[PDB]
């Protein structure tokens, strides 16, 4: 279906960027071979340092150039990406049933869309590019928590499910208009680990980090911000501590990383 | 399934693609501090010269050779695409339930296969990698139509995947025995293009053109091929701005962008 | 679903090595034309042939990072396909029923972590990195044989899948153990190709090469694990042979490979 076509547009980008570096490459080297000769024979120095400084130039501009085609490439990529993920989680949506479901990942193609236009747009812009890799990862999240909700018909499952994909459109319009935000940038993170997790206790804490840096990013205070973001660096890292105690380990830091998590909450509510 | 089977197999060729770019830059680099070393400590021009000489006959074959490797990677690339996409269009004939629609699909099969086996034998040829690039939007066109027929059991669905699909196969066949030709080739952009708008009058307007291609490449006349390239290319722009102002726009463009394909196929027929 | 998160990594990874890549070629390019200057300025021919050396030393330097950032994303690649393939395996495991085949899937999704952990541990090693390979292909032919199992219900295809996927398994840990052995190197890639043809008297042949390449690395007789390669290399290349003239062909020599692989089992048991 349609992850056939996104992997085909994904491998013509990437025939297309290696060509691209090897046309750099081909330049370079024409470059050196056409200086090396002009410095052979010429023997007026005030010459030869003018042909030595318009070829450091130019391969200079070449390579930003390649750095532009390979930033360009980035972004159609992250466009590719994000439109298939929220693709899936609009049909993940309609095999759960729940009308309310289906308009909050109606919303998840609107903040992927938008995000992904405008990224593409001036792929320079590293916020821009970054947020949107976050928007993605909130998709997947949202879209493995959908299906699981329908694997065994779980009550709890479902409303999991409602809850951490209604999250994800919050952590997602949050770093659309504030993408140099750290401390949306970081809540967000803490949420796709929370969802990935389960817990009631630690999707309820990652939420109320995302809503304590909005109200952060309402006003304009920067000492406000910081502190949303310390607080939510410290949950992310015991969540992803929790996830290592749990697939491996011998249940001894995997009791630890609770009482990690437990207190990172505690002092940030 | 198969669809990680080919990614599996299509990152194989970027890494290893991306081992023989890094080849031909170690090359390149050794031959430039060689010929540095040579240029200081020589004195005879003749022979600096000539030395000069034969380095930029091999750093010119370098690039050449990684410009064929690259040539070779897309091919290959493009062949796992396409008998990916074809396996796709048997499955979902298979879904829908018809006979004939099987035997449709079979002959795309056969089409896919034909037409990439052509391109990795000789790669170097720019029509026989465009033609398969064709094919493959084809069969996605043709897939897209067949998953939709089979949503809601639509008896007008069913006959219009029915429809594109036999059209798919022969806009397929076509641009396999004219690789070269302009107008084949414009006239299956325009049939994927009014494939997924799903408008009854452009899919039959996209066909009269590939029939009309296609009598004109019966015979060897230029001036008539020619027409109908120009009269496939705006029913392609048509569509193509058609599928804008429906995904965007404030309906005002909308209805323009009708008349346009509406006029564009008038006087084509 | 999981197979979009895949494409997703493997593209950011595609995205960094082209970045790398580029970043080689800049620095290598800023050397050489920092050479080309300080050979025209400079006339003491010592300190000339030393400013030589060390941008060979470091450009040398540079194409060896390079190519470990590649042998890096090589099994990060690896890693990330037999996580994708395994995962398919267990549930591919579940639509058949057999808990006794669940219990074999399982020990798969712990052969392929475990032996990517150990690729991505040190990539300089080519060992582990062609013994993932081939682990890989082993779960891929095992999916392959398990979605056929349920697709008619037949119940010899059912018990082939068993058998198949059991002995995926047993050309897996041996392989893991050995991995610079080329006995069993090549006793797996026979099976693989014995899975795909759904021959018993195939199935059965690879498999007893296996517990033959089993029994040699046992001990340590390097005579008796090169007669089970030259052994298996024999079948292999039947089993390639008879997928050739199944495909294509004029049945002629069809019925010649058949008696290839017939009697290269013959001398092998």
């Amino acid at each position: 279906g349609k992850e056939l076509e996104i992997v085909a547009r994904l491998q013509q980008l990437n025939i297309e960027l290696a060509r691209k570096l090897l046309e750099a490459v081909a330049r370079l080297q024409e470059l050196n071979i056409d200086l090396v000769r002009k410095t052979s024979e010429l023997t007026d120095e005030k010459t030869i340092r003018e042909e030595i400084r318009k070829v450091k130039e130019e391969s200079k501009r070449i390579v930003e150039e390649a750095e532009q085609e390979i930033r360009k490439a980035e972004a159609e990529s992250l466009r590719l990406t994000a439109e298939a993920a929220a693709d899936a989680a609009r049909k993940a949506a309609l095999r759960m049933g729940d009308e309310r479901v289906r308009r909050l990942a109606a919303e998840l193609v609107r903040l992927a869309q938008e995000a992904a236009e405008e990224a593409t747009r001036d792929p320079n812009s590293s916020d821009q590019n970054e947020a949107l890799r976050l928007i993605i990862l909130a998709i997947e999240a949202a879209v493995r928590a959908l299906d699981k909700a329908i694997e065994k018909g779980d009550p709890e499952d479902r409303e999991r499910a409602r809850e951490m994909v209604r999250a994800a459109v919050r952590a997602a319009e949050l770093v659309q208009r504030y993408p140099s935000a750290s401390a949306a940038n970081e809540a967000l993170k803490a949420l796709v680990a929370a969802i990935d997790e389960g817990d009631k206790d630690a999707a309820r804490c990652a939420e109320e980090l995302v809503e304590q840096a909005e109200e952060a990013l309402r006003k304009k205070n920067p000492e406000e911000a910081r502190a949303v973001y310390e607080a939510a660096r410290d949950v992310l890292e015991a969540l992803q501590r929790l996830e290592e105690a749990k697939r491996r380990g011998d249940e001894e830091e995997r009791r630890e990383a609770e009482e990690r998590l437990r207190q990172a909450c505690e002092r940030a509510r």
